[PDB]
């Protein structure tokens, strides 16, 4: 009989139920303490902190508690600032460190302690690029939203100096949803052909406001960078003529992964979507399933480490985990098929940049596969 | 008497001397301790200590070790990865956090206690834009070196949406100094209005390359994004017939502050240019210009404020320090003559937006000031 | 057993090591020494004397003295003045003259005993002429250093007579190495087209001056007169576009004419090549490579006369030398496959008008051989 | 009672009678000897040898003989390779060495005792570029007849880098006088405007031919570069509305002068001139009226210097002589107003650039001086 402490470190809300990255890894340790295949006679018990995500002092405080407790992993802070604190943490302990969303990796930090299972934007601004070769576009327009966009999508910029796109980049306003100047400014210089870097909260936003103004039409072509483009009810859309692409790692046209949907909108009953917000029902978001497929890529390698002990590391006296050095070796030789397809890492860095992506296009029916995504092949679009 | 004590993180070099910044930080802890009229009576003294500039955790723990020594400011990590953790550190435990190079700052961050003295590039990438404006350029490139540059010239990549300019962003290579599979496709491309992202030395190591290929003669025009274009031996580059503009901030030509430029050389002694590295002999880099200003303008405030005692904070038991407010509001309300020019804050968030460049440019006599530039007024080229 | 005394008159150095001619002529007296099948039995001798080599009476004293002591040839004073006095000396005391550099024959001048080796300018002005109707030029400028060039190159300035060029003559500055002024008029007068008569010391600072000013462009060609243009560090140059052609008749493809030139730099081995002066590192230039052939074609002479005896000749009582009708006639029918190709010599007076140049260009490897040229035949390019 | 000793190195000459310079020389030394004023009570002599012009030898033989039985001075071999061998005796020996005719100073030659008193083609080349601006002429066609033509005209040769002649460079055939395969196309080519670099044997051959052929009409302007236009039976071209432009420096105005061009034609008597050789009868050629200088300027010289005694200077055991020093600072301190004008040195080499030319062309009555030229003015043309 094991006891394995998988820490954590989520955000604090006063007033709602617990995040779905949180409620997602506490759905995922009670997955694999039920079933018996994987991990039998081990019971994975959790950490989790909550902090405010803005504060890296916080953040470094919630993680050094999880050392001093004792954990064999840290599942992520979620936020820029505060995954880069956590992570010098963890690459100075021994203890892995786990990420489930993309953050801006500068190129002289020299740290292994750590793996992404967010899709990397290079392989995703190559896919973004492959749609707009294949739809035969030459007047692209970026919008994005933070400045932090542009490192995301700084392939599809540098794509003018080596094909014919004419790029015109546009920001949303700074934090309001009064994106109408901004859609002038495209309507009058007849920009049909957008790709919005944007999350699916605020996708839903601009595009009820591109249909109060003049742009859900049957001549404007809109690709999405969000990898939630299922999660909108798009019910208002679907006869507007429009065509609006986007990718899917969320695989949900397995029968497996498609009984595990079922079971989320059961336990997450609580906080349920306000009318103007036209997100659909009930949905795990791909960052809920990359925190469900974090702690299962973490368990195929624990299962193939039996003799694990978990122990008291401390900051202040900064000594490396005895077993940190294996262990992350056996995270990044893991292979899971999971909720978000085949889960495999990048062995230099410690990203995914092989992952299985699945296009999909808006239709007078629904929002439909019409093709696939892959590294290695390219678009294999069956339209 | 009094016994101030400013804190300091610095690069950790093992062969050479210490950094430009750590020198000036010194030199100007030692200007003040003379000079009789700045803070009569008290006695700065310093507390540096040495990081690696690429670990968050290192910089944490010099820093909850000035405070637990007791600090009254500290004068920033000078890296972005490392900067970002000691900034939150500084605003938990109530002592102020000056900054004298640019990170990016999330706009999600409710961070009060920080000053930043280098130049804001919401501000220098609008210099940037009306020097191509001025210069009636239509088919401009920007070439950056890390990801980080497109946060910092995003005013000139939407640029394209507002005016009439044509980007073709490129990128230099990842690390090595060959540029010239980047030259050959901007000379294939006949790109002949060049904007550098760059450093100094990376600045003098792409004019090396520039001369050997095709692009020093009177048909290139290159803007420089540097504030220290004045520190290249462009004595083979004056007689090329090119054109070569820039800014700098570094305000040479008053007689106070070309004395101190002049005392400069004199303690550096050691650490001399290797030749094939042309940079100019003896100078202060702006990098350097701004720890040496950064020190007055915390001693505007530490003058107007003389019942300042040290306190010895502790960060595991963190409260705020009993003077941090009052002693920060003081350093935003600074004004200072120093040798970057006039040193006045942005009252909303903290940063340098008001400030006095120079636009400078190459000449066949040598590299002379062709004009100025102002955010309220704007360019001011008597040339 | 047999000792021929060869003479020689070179230059008189008092800080370096002996001149690259008289090495060459040491070099090659070594050779036939050492090797068995050229002259038999034979012993070689030298008899070196080293004058100012522009002090004619001092070239006068050292020629009768080496007719004093009995010479049976004279290895040239190579320089203009000081040949035409030892000339006229060798002519009056039957003794054979051996020239390896070019001077004015005045037409005038009845003189039978004498022979260069120095291609000839009547020549070489004829193979500069062909190149610029290969290339199609138009608009030429010859840029010469002393008067004597206008001599050398008196066939191509006479061109416009008979062809559509339109030459532009010009001269470099009078001893310094200011050639900037010079470049400046090039520059603004649109000449792109540039004929140079320099040596390869001479050329290698122009073109120095051509890289820092204007004119290393892909819009530049520069055809050299000179037949040491091999002997140039192009490194700064390859990559820069242009185009320099140029001639070597130095046959350095041959695997027995690379071997010497691989023993060339072994015992020649003190005065290293200093580093702004930016010629190769070993070589042998064409003024040491027409010495070493010099006293190969005399040996071959000298073989088909076996019964040949040195006397002592007298300069106040001159009276030709008893066999020195004949063997300067075994001279001028002497044939010979040097280090400069084919030796052969001009029937009527003298010179070689009759050899084979290599016509070479810079590409962007290096600087290789794009075709060939021969009186004969004419510019056969396999470009 | 003195006896100064005038060497001189002249044609030997086996037909006819004594030549030109070797007259003049003869009645040069007699008109001293006779008159009082200039050298009282001393008694000139000469040590005249005849040699062969073209050896080197044979002059610098009669050179160390001239010195062995003492001379104070030698008059020249008048030929440019015969005199530069002599010029280097008397350059080691000390005694000065006296030129009266053009030959090439090569520009590292470093010989201090020697004075030309030919007009320097320095300062008579820009006199032919003043006519052919004052002319207004655009289509300059250069004949010379030996190579060293062009090093006597290249500021002519150079001038359209600077202005906007067009030269066409043409060479008369190599020693025959059939240039009518020249004036073929040269009258072809339309080419009106012609400058003859010859001498007035060869001017007189090639205006016969010009006169058959198509040459001599109102079209055709010929500038002539040689000083004796004046001794051309000009008869049958004078009602031919011909313009035959040209140079004087024998100063034929004078009643001084003229009284003694009219002594020379007295004891000349012998060598009547050839009929269809259409020079003039009884004439003084520039060549003699400067050799009749020559011994006047050095008059100069040892009427200011009276203690003056003729030493005996070997050649083998060179040594300096006494007063050679002195004596030669006197001969380029002296002034002398001869039958060729002023006769003033240049401090700096020692040749005549500062002389006053008279510009005389072809009109109906005969061939008259229509303007004056002068370095320092420059074309004072009363036409
Ligand atoms: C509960 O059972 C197992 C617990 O181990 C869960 O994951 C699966 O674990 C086994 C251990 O090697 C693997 O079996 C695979 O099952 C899938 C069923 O979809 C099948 O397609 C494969 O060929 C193989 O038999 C596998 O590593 C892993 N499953 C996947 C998809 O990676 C399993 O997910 C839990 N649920 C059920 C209903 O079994
Ligand atoms: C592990 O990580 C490295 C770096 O992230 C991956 O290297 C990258 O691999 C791709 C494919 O070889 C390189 O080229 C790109 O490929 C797309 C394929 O669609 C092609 O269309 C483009 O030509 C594009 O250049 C990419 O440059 C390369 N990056 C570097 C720095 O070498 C590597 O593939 C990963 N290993 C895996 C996934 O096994
Ligand atoms: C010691 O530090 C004091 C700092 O106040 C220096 O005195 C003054 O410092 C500033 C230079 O930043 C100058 O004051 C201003 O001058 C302008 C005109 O240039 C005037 O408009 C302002 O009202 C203000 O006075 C001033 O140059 C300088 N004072 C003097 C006399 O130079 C002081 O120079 C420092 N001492 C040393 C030895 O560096
Ligand atoms: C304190 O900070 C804020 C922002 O950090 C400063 O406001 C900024 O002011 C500039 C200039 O007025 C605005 O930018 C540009 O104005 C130019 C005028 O030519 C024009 O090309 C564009 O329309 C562009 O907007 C900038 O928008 C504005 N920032 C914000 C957020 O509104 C403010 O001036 C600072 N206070 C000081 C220096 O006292
Ligand atoms: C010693 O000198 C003799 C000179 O005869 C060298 O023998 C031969 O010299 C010439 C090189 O100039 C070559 O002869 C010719 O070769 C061509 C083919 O390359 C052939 O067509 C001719 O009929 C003639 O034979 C030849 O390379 C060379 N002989 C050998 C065996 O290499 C000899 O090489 C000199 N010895 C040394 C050690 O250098
Ligand atoms: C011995 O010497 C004489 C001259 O030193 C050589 O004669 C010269 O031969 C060349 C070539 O045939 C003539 O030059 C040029 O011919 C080209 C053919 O394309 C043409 O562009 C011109 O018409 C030009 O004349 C040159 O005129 C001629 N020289 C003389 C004085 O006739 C002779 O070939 C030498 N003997 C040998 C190498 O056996
Ligand atoms: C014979 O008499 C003198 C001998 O000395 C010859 O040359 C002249 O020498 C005197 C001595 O200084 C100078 O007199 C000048 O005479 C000319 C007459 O043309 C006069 O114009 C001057 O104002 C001065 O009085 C002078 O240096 C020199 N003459 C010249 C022209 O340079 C003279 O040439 C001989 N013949 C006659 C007829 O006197
Ligand atoms: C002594 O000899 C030197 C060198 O031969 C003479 O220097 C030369 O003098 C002229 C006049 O200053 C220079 O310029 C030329 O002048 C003409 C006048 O018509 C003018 O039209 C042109 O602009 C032309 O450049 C010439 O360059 C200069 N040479 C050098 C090497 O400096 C000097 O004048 C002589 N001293 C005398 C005659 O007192
Ligand atoms: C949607 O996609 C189809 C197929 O690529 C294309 O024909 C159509 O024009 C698109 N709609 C747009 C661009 O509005
Ligand atoms: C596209 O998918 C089909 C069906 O799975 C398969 O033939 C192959 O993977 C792809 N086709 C091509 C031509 O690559
Ligand atoms: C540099 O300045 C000159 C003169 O103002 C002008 O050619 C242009 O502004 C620049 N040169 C270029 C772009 O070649
Ligand atoms: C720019 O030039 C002068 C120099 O300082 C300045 O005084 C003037 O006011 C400015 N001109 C403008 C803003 O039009
Ligand atoms: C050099 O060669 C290239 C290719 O043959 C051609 O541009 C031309 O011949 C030369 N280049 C010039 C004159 O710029
Ligand atoms: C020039 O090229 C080849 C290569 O050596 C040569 O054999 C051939 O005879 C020549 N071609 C001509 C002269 O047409
Ligand atoms: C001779 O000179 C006059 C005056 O310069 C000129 O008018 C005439 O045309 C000239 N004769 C020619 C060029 O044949
Ligand atoms: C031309 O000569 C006249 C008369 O000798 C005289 O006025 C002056 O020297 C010259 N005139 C000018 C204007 O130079």
């Amino acid at each position: 009989t094991h006891v394995l402490r998988f820490g954590g470190i989520f955000e604090y809300v006063e007033s709602g139920p617990m995040g779905a990255e949180e409620l997602a890894f506490r759905f995922a340790v009670n997955t694999i303490n039920r079933n018996r295949t994987l991990l039998p006679n081990t019971t994975l018990t959790y950490d989790t902190q909550k902090i405010n995500l803005y504060d890296s002092f916080e953040a470094s405080k919630k993680a050094c508690d999880q050392l001093s407790l004792g954990v064999a992993a840290i599942f992520g802070p979620s936020h820029s600032s505060s995954a880069n604190a956590v992570q010098s943490i963890c690459n100075a302990l021994g203890v892995p460190h786990i990420q489930t969303r993309w953050k801006h990796q500068v190129s002289d930090n020299k740290d292994s302690f750590y793996v992404s299972l967010y899709p990397d934007f290079s392989s995703l601004s190559r896919a973004i690029l492959d749609l707009v070769q294949f739809f035969k576009w030459k007047t692209v327009t970026v919008v994005y939203d933070d400045s932090t966009g542009l490192i995301r999508l700084q392939e599809l910029i540098k794509a003018p100096s080596r094909y014919n796109l004419r790029l015109k980049i546009r920001q949303l306003p700074a934090d309001t949803k009064d994106a109408k100047p901004l859609l002038k400014e495209m309507k009058r210089g007849k920009e049909f052909h957008v790709i919005f870097d944007c999350s699916h909260e605020m996708a839903a936003g601009i595009l009820k406001q591109a249909l109060a103004m003049g742009m859900m039409t049957e001549y404007y072509h809109y690709i999405f960078t969000t990898l939630d483009l299922f999660a909108l009810d798009v019910e208002p859309y679907r006869y507007s003529g429009v065509n609006m692409t986007g990718f899917r790692i969320l695989n949900t046209e397995n029968t497996q992964v498609s009984s595990i949907i079922e079971k989320w909108s059961m336990e997450r009953l609580q906080a349920p979507p306000k009318p103007d917000s036209g997100l659909l029902d009930g949905f795990m978001t791909t960052d809920a399933a990359l925190m469900y497929d974090a702690v299962h890529v973490v368990s195929v390698a624990v299962q193939q480490f039996p003799q694990m002990t978990v122990s008291s590391l401390q900051c202040n006296r900064h000594k490396p985990w005895r077993f940190g050095t294996r262990f992350m070796s056996l995270i990044k030789e893991a292979h899971w098929e999971g909720l978000t397809g085949r889960i495999t890492f990048n062995k230099t860095n410690g990203l995914r940049t092989d992952f299985d992506l699945d296009v999909i296009s808006l239709k007078e029916e629904g929002l439909e596969k019409i093709g696939t995504w892959d590294p290695a092949s390219g678009l294999n679009m069956t339209e």
